């Protein structure tokens, strides 16, 4: 075991620049699992992997606990690691590796009070699989008083929760004819639904510049088919939602535009968020704005761990970390080091001041 | 337009004979509805197509309404037309033209009491398309009173709704490796989802004699690829629920026996059904024993325009109608006379029955 | 930046838009151009997406297939537009 | 800094056929990263990096898919072989080093992109620019003019399809018929062209393919063309030829892009000119016979627009396609001086 | 012979596009009945002539139908297929 | 002539040119040599194009299965043939 | 009332080969249904008519499919032509109407099955019998004996799949690899069979196909085999022997069903032996080459077992297979004499 250093001495482009060397596609994650295990443990967690090979780091004690839940896995594939005029290169720099360095580092520099624990969790098989390290969480721990999920936010963003979203399929038959007039074929069909629908998503969110805050709809696939007696058509659209437009709503919508054929619909997520006003959110803001940033309240639009620990601990939570989420899955995923350090300052006083509101009680 | 007969003179297996002549596969139904019209207005019947191409043929006069909702198109291909030992084949003749004739000569011979109307309704569509014509009545029409849904519950069976439907699909992803153990393959996972899930429906509706209080699961597709890195699997799964098990009920019970992957659902038909001890019931359970029967309340498993009209007129409804139901969409499709005309006699006591009812107010 | 489904639905938006702006007010069919979308079909193999329509246009006097088949093509921002001739509408006085 | 050299045969040891540009892209990306452009693929798989800041922008597109076949990477005595050395990872090179060397006004931005697909008849690289980006001020075409060449233009393309079918009995074969065909498009050709003194200004027909098989009871047969026009007969003149002499057979056409040529007295010729001229070169302004991206993002972005680059366009999709390594030194200098004017 | 037998026969024959040999075949065998020279031609267009002369009439139809078949049958003055 | 479809095509139409003129005054067709192109096939690997093509002959007596070769394989500049004797010309005298 | 020859034109004149009985299959119900038969397709869409009452069932399993190939349907001088007149919907036609003919006890119901797929290696028609329906009392199989034979079993079968690759450069062909092979199978079966009396008890192979191609870098072929087999050598044990002459290339194997042969003193031999005799024959108890649905249903419902039908099974795949009119007539009267004893 290496030599206790100081949590001051390491930066998280230090320890970023490491977990990003080593190759960790989900399911393969020890390697990295073992190094930031090692890493935690010289900056004064108490860290071991855990039943599901999720690296965990603890510090402080107490009957409270903050859990700061990142995923250590990543896509596959490398992004060449290379840092260029203030930029660092490689894969999981956005998701979520970055992130996942912030919580080790800001968690090691945070005051924490007494009667407060803080555990660090590098999760495995959060991106490509169905996320056994959350999971195992869950069923093997008690739900902990305070959840930041590890995904970018920007350093300057702070993520409350997510859309939901809604699968439809849309299909038709016709029987076959000669006719090459409006709404003729199964295909047609298909297809003007999409438009109006497409159409309607628009109507809905007109000038709404939060695009969290829209209705945005997406046509996945469309196919048809013949047997020379009928025709078949299928459409499946992809629906992703605003909190204010709940799925049964949306899909009361598709349904009322439809007439020739008939919809039907997956929730594939429910719409999840915490309030605005809520504590964990008041330290965040405040800790931005103690760093000199002007916060902006978010939502993720893809799934994450949070769409999981959410609904299961209903505890207080919000999702931070560095880096461009548009950025995630690219074959270029970097993120600026100065967005790193300054992630983690405000983290660090989040942290504080979040186990200062828990402390007070 | 033919001379005025006797609505005791034609019997229903004559009727029947001359509409499973004519040919009337969903979107072709012009013909048949034509001279099911002509039929109609020499029965007493104020006979003529609607917007939607529909066979709507009326009697009686007054505020009050029962409707007899059929259809008269079926799955395309002809059952060879014949009759021998008492059996009558041919297309339709169990679903639904059968059940349609008995409909038209029962209402014709049917004693109405003042104030009460009688339409009965060969709608177009219903059996391989999104059903426009039940559609149309519902967009153009008044909810009538009642309502008898012309589908086979056999001459001595009634029909008071139908089983929800749940279609599940459980995906999962996991790591290429060596190994040759338990689960170490996608597949081995999305099949074992399959046998796990399998094995709970039995568990749950163990010694039910009664099908139709049973969750029956079914396996429609199971599919499997790998691009090296990881294999995919996904097995996609359709469950008929009883009315004691809501799709949330059952769809939680799916996503508990899940670990590795993640199931999605869509509830296809929400489960439906008229109450035992209500009037309409009680006027065709004390019909079929009137006539000498046994009456079997049950329910369809199959969708009909039961799932349409109910939901959005909410009336009194049943399904009624000769013939055996498993014998629908098959090549040598039939329906023995004796049946027939005794559910012609059935359903003439219950349209008096439940007219009776109606009259009393 | 979006889908292959999407792409091919937007061209077939746009024939359709084009066909019905030319027919406007035009009675019988024989005048009018009217497009029929046979066929319409996405896949995915993990890499690349792809989408296939197939398309009749049935042509007026009015309107040569060179002509048409230039519009068609006009149309087409991404995709690729592929063209068979059969012949030009034909009548006897 | 690394030479367009170093630069050419770490790309053309990637290969990269029309279809299969990823590695390469990704690969030319990071070089364009560690280089110092804000690099990405886009979002149909271009190789992008952009330069400077601000509203006005300059392009160079090249492309960076080939056509298939393998040519051994190798330098012989200061001549690198290889697949795209010439056609056309040399000059999306030359791109690259140029690009970064210059030095630009406030307000003018550089680009640089790696075209998918030009090579084939989608060119959907270049049209995805086409939709989903602002038109710039000014274009250069990453093609082989060579180092003392300036390219004005290239000809149209159609790619055409004949398929016949004839019952496997009695009574001219699939092959006969697709054959005539093929001698009266090649005939009509001809004779319209008829001594005519450059290839840019003749129409020329292109048997890719001829290939006739048994289907059981048909004979069938199917010919791939492609077709070379120039500006006097249009891609729907040059069909409807196509189509009066199908005969018993189908024509099926693919429309790529008319004929383009940039007008020999424009200020970016100029510039090109004297960045040939002042480094000690003697010019020749020339009309190549294939087509190019240039033919698509002429007339639909309309900005001043020319073709330079290092390597002779005659070792285009051969076994051996070649350039020498001196040509591509001057090549880079010379578009910085170009660029810079 | 009349003109509804021939197609009753004809309508018994599936001949979707591509695959006319079977109807072209019988109905080459039926034209012969009636006074015909009948013989399929290079392509398999089923061709019947009669009489000689510098002058020609020809009645130009087609053999090939869409696929997708109707269940033949004569119902009520009607024939389906 | 650059693709090797296009040699193999232009070998059949000078062969077929060829057979036509010598075939020339003559009365009846099995007095004539009639050339038929059976098939023709191509393929590419990249660095090269590949064409075949099968030309069947019919021959009188009057051109012997031993000119007919020669004379074919002249036209051969570039291409090269091959041929099969199946039988020569028999005529009971 | 219907005539077996009557019947069996309107069968043979609906072509059902393997993968394609349904229209046979939905004639033959409704045949069925006129006659009296409750009768649909089932499950696998096997042909299926049952008649009397009870808990006693004899099953006259015969199979609707076909081999390919058209063999025009017509008839001369009391000779029908056509594919299926003697393999196996001659049979089949027998069984519907001597099947209806016959008088039972009361308790003894009949069930008449025109399965699909007997002629391929699936066989999936018997086996959905095998895997949804009670073990019958007793089983007649379709198949062509004779109007005065009996067989009373058929060899065993496996189809055996060869592949091989070699690359196209330098160093045996795939051809030359996959004929070897085949060289030693059939040396392997000639030298184990040799100087054996009849086809039962010889092994056969059957090279059905053999085809080699060119990938383009590799060298392909590959071998379809058919094998039979006598009672003494076991599918298993002919794998083992296939398997151990495959050197450079792989083997592949699917079991039909080992050889299977009705004890020749049986009650049920006896029955139709009388019904031979007694309508004026003169029997001569069969054993034939190729195999039956009997070599499946056998082994696993072992109730007693026979094949009768008429037709001569040499003609059995043939392009004019036919049977004479007359047969048919007796064999359905000597089926229904047999049937009722
Ligand atoms: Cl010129
Ligand atoms: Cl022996």
């Amino acid at each position: 075991m290496l030599e206790s250093i100081s949590p001051m001495s390491m930066t998280t482009a230090d320890l970023l620049r490491g977990l990003v060397s080593i190759p960790s596609p989900s399911g393969a994650e020890a390697p990295a699992v073992e190094w930031l295990c090692q890493q935690m443990a010289a900056l004064g967690y108490q860290a071991e992997p855990d039943g599901a090979g999720n690296a965990v780091g603890t510090r402080g004690e107490g009957p409270r606990e903050i859990m700061l839940l990142g995923h250590i896995d990543t896509v596959p594939g490398e992004v060449p690691v290379q840092v260029v005029d203030g930029v660092l290169y490689g894969r999981g720099a956005v998701d979520a590796k970055g992130p996942l360095a912030t919580f080790v580092v800001a968690g090691a520099r945070a005051k924490l009070p007494p009667g407060v624990r803080l555990t660090v969790v590098g999760a495995v098989e959060e991106e490509v699989m169905s996320s056994r390290g959350a999971r195992h969480l869950i069923a093997t721990r008690e739900a902990p008083d305070a959840v930041v999920i590890g995904e970018p936010s920007g350093w300057d963003g702070v993520v409350l929760g997510y859309r939901g979203s809604v699968a439809l399929e849309y299909r038709v038959t016709v029987p076959m004819s000669h006719s090459a007039g409006p709404e003729a074929t199964a295909a047609e069909l298909a297809a003007d639904f999409w438009y109006r629908l497409r159409t309607w998503c628009a109507e809905w969110s007109v000038g709404i510049d939060h695009a969290f805050h829209r209705v945005e709809p997406k046509l996945n696939a469309l196919n048809s088919s013949s047997d020379g007696l009928y025709g078949e058509a299928v459409a499946r659209i992809g629906l992703r939602l605003p909190p204010a437009l709940s799925p049964e709503e949306a899909i009361a919508v598709a349904t009322s535009l439809a007439s020739e054929g008939e919809v039907t619909a997956t929730v594939n997520a429910p719409a999840f968020q915490t309030d605005k006003r809520q504590p964990i959110v008041a330290a965040f803001l405040a800790a931005v704005r103690a760093h000199g940033g002007t916060p902006r309240l978010k939502l993720k639009t893809g799934t994450s761990d949070m769409n999981l620990v959410g609904p299961a601990w209903g505890c207080p939570i919000v999702a931070y970390g560095p880096g461009d989420s548009r950025l995630d899955h690219t074959p270029e995923e970097h993120v600026p080091l100065a967005d790193l350090e300054r992630a983690t300052a405000i983290l660090t006083t989040a942290i504080e001041r979040v186990a200062a509101q828990i402390h007070s009680g």
